[PDB]
């Protein structure tokens, strides 16, 4: 298929964890970003069949999206906040890689990244 399987949202041989920071990343960071007017392209894995982008997964080898991140947080999939933050950063970076400076989609990612950084600047202790 043109679409690989989406990233795992559970893994039984990976240990789980819950922390105040991870709770915050779900309740505040993810759930607030989700509502932004520019969040929609990032709420699910890129569907190359739907969007007609047979090139997407030829270019992006570590795909990530907020739908996956949300499910991971709900699963307690992550060990710590930094691991989750890395997924957000991978999502943003993928967008910059797959596209071009100034593209509408890149403008969207740039705005979301700024808001994301604002919110993770300070996490609970
Ligand atoms: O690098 C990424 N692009 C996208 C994405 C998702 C949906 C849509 Cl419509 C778009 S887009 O920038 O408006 N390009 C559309 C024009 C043809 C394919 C989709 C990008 C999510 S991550």
């Amino acid at each position: 298929s043109m679409n690989p399987p989406p990233p795992e949202t559970s893994n039984p041989n990976k240990p789980k964890r819950q922390t105040n920071q991870l709770q915050y990343l779900l309740r505040v960071v993810l759930k607030t970003l989700w509502k932004h007017q520019f969040a929609w392209p990032f709420q699910q894995p890129v569907d190359a069949v739907k969007l007609n982008l047979p090139d997407y997964y030829k270019i992006i080898k570590t795909p990530m999206d907020m739908g996956t991140i949300k499910k991971r947080l709900e699963n307690n999939y992550y060990w710590n906040a930094q691991e989750c933050i890395q997924d957000f950063n991978t999502m943003f970076t993928n967008c910059y890689i797959y596209n071009k400076p100034g593209d509408d989609i890149v403008l969207m990612a740039e705005a979301l990244e700024k808001l994301f950084l604002q919110k993770i600047n300070e996490l609970p202790t």
